[PDB]
């Protein structure tokens, strides 16, 4: 019946995929082959065309992503051939280099071997391939609180962070058949970072803020036609509010709004002064300016929502229903200044798609 | 069976109301009386205590309101005695005067006779008792677009607006048995308005903006224990974002952000400059400053969310489940700077409550 779930998902995906690719006449023969393959082996293997179009459909179906206009130009790297930890490590280094593209970011996904019987072949422990460490030791908070748990697990395995506020975590992943994950320090030449400065306020550099160029999510499973690719990291470029309203501003993250208020010269004393809102706007302006100045791709939330509107129009023109999660699509600053705020969205789950999965620590 | 819906809602309300009022032993006798009264007359009449506590429960159950901490201090005015249009007009003038309270706003509801067999006794055409007119005549837009339809209906009945951007609409309501509503101009001495100025930027007054002091909603039905009070206007004080992010900023309302940008001296040319977000913050700061300076009650969205957090805590302490609509509770500026953004809310409908109802025009 697990086998039954597979065939049913398989029928649905192939029919849809081949219809979109102009190959509907080949559906019959392909499903035949697949049915025999499940019969004998307990699974089936995607063609390169299937896998590529499946990852692109999965992005197109991600209800929580404002960035979907560009779903059809996803760069897909097929690494179902990897068998060793060195090959996995090298494929991850490669994804970083090719996605970064000297700052002109290319949306990319690298796909590793799928689960076999719910049994992972490769288990990545990172939440993003590039992320900062976090520490908490009797009172003292250093770095990114969101990474405390993973940082502690790494330090169990013999790594030691320098305890700056921006230590890069090592890649950490376990292979099927190994008891402990291995880890590898990232080579700094592969990692672009951006110092945060403000276009008008010189003192803003006194805060000594920075962020990394490319968010490479490695904590989600790609599901395509009943095959579960648990290890399949993917990246876009940032929308500036993710850095300036959330990573740098949230009280449970870097918590910088009182420091931002002080450097832009406003009091942080009275709710009615709206100092938090003012500080959020100047911090977000600094983040966009800084990425643009350094030649690293980024989009502001107004341009992003306009692109998303085109995505909605495109879907209607193609006869496809649109699904979305309004609570994630609205940006955290000036949401009502976007068209998204003023309409509603059907939050149904459609596959192929990406699904969150929790880590072995945690 | 309509009679059956009534008794069932009646049983539920009395039991709950009397439990909260420490009167649970009187439930049996009261329900008995009520059952006979429905038997004979097709309905029942609330005691003054029931009606007052019911309106207060209905506020406490309004999922979309961030202001519910103060539900138990609602001022309830019982006007189930009115029979003429002059009495209705005078009760509405009175609500304005007593709610305004010289600027120290008192949350108030005036309750008129309920529907009898779905038959209204009094039908108020206004959406708020104080609101600005709107006009559109081949290209030319004047005043509040949200009021175009109602403004046109009034001008059918012989009223004529001066066609400023801030004409006050007349009260307009129909009585049972009359074919046409009547209308009455508001006396300006009852209506507080606030000129919008900025605490730091002198030029802001060049925009010649103003808003009215008190939002008095007259477009909703109060439902209490199966009795439908369609005419029951109620007011709070404003949260500043309602004026500055929505009434004055929205493209389909007064649409002032490009004018705000020009007067605060920033360019309105590039999405990445975040000029809309900057203009929204300065406009919202001006609205709070201006209401405070004039001595008219208002709350900022940060203080409001903190009060709402106390409302959540109070509900837990009392053993009551909390219901809310996250999509309306988050403020339209800096939503993620409030605790509301970071939790989830059960959007179930609980009665007594307030329910939207559409107008005869429209
Ligand atoms: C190309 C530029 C891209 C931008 C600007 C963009 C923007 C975003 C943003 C702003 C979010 C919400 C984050 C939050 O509010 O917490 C998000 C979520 C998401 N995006 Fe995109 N995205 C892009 C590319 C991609 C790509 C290439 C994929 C996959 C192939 C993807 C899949 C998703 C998914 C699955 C989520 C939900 C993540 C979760 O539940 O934790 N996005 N995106
Ligand atoms: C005392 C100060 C009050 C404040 C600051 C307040 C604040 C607000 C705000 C900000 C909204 C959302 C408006 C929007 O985003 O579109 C709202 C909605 C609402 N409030 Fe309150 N409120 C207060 C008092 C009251 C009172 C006294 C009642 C009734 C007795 C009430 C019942 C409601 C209802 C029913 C809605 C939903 C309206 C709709 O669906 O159109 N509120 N409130
Ligand atoms: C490809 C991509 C591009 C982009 N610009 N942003 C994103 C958003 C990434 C992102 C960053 N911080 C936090 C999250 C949420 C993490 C998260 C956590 C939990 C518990 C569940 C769940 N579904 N998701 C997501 C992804
Ligand atoms: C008592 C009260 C106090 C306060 N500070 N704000 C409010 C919000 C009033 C308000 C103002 N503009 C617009 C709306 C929404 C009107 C509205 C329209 C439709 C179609 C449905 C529906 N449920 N509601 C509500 C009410
Ligand atoms: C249904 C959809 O979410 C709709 O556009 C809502 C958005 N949330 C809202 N939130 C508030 N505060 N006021 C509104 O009028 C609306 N309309
Ligand atoms: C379930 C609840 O709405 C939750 O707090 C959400 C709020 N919406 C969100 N929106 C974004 N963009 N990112 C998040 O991580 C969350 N968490
Ligand atoms: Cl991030
Ligand atoms: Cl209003």
């Amino acid at each position: 019946e697990e086998k039954e779930i597979l065939w049913n998902e398989a029928k649905a995906f192939i029919a849809a995929c081949y219809q979109e690719l102009g190959k509907a006449a080949e559906v019959k023969d392909r499903l035949a082959d697949i049915k025999s393959e499940i019969d004998l082996t307990g699974s089936y293997v995607h063609t390169k065309e299937e896998l590529e179009h499946g990852a692109k459909m999965a992005w197109r179906n991600s209800n929580r992503c404002i960035g979907r206009l560009f779903w059809n130009s996803l760069n897909v790297i097929d690494r179902r051939d990897v068998r060793t930890k060195e090959e996995v490590r090298d494929a991850l280094f490669h994804h970083i280099e090719t996605a970064t593209n000297n700052g002109k970011i290319r949306p990319t996904i690298t796909i590793f071997p799928p689960e076999e019987k719910g049994e992972k072949q490769v288990e990545i422990w990172n939440h993003q391939l590039i992320r900062y460490a976090g520490y908490e030791s009797d009172g003292e908070r250093i770095g990114d609180p969101a990474s405390c748990s993973l940082t502690a697990a790494c330090e169990e395995l013999g790594w030691r962070g320098e305890r700056t506020d921006f230590d890069l975590l090592p890649l950490i992943f376990r292979m099927k058949g190994d008891e402990q994950p291995v880890w590898y320090e990232l080579p700094r030449s592969l990692v672009i970072e951006v110092p945060i400065t403000h276009p008008d306020i010189e003192a803003f550099s006194d805060l000594e803020l920075k962020w990394y160029g490319v968010p490479i999510i490695s904590d989600m499973k790609l599901e395509v036609g009943g095959i579960h690719y648990n290890a399949a990291p993917f990246n876009g470029w940032y929308m500036g509010t993710e850095i300036g309203a959330r990573n740098l501003a949230d009280e449970k993250r870097y918590d910088k709004l009182k420091k931002v208020a002080s450097v832009i010269g406003i009091a942080a004393d009275y709710n009615t002064d709206l100092w938090k809102d003012q500080a959020l706007v100047e911090l977000n302006k600094a983040v966009l300016h800084s990425y643009k100045k350094q030649g690293v791709s980024i989009v502001d939330h107004h341009t992003a929502a306009s692109q998303f509107k085109r995505f909605e129009e495109q879907a209607e023109e193609a006869g496809r229903k649109l699904t979305g999660d309004w609570t994630w699509l609205i940006p955290p600053i000036s949401p009502a200044a976007t068209h998204i705020f003023h309409r509603s969205y059907d939050n149904s789950i459609v596959k192929p798609n990406y699904f969150y999965q929790d880590k072995p620590y945690e």
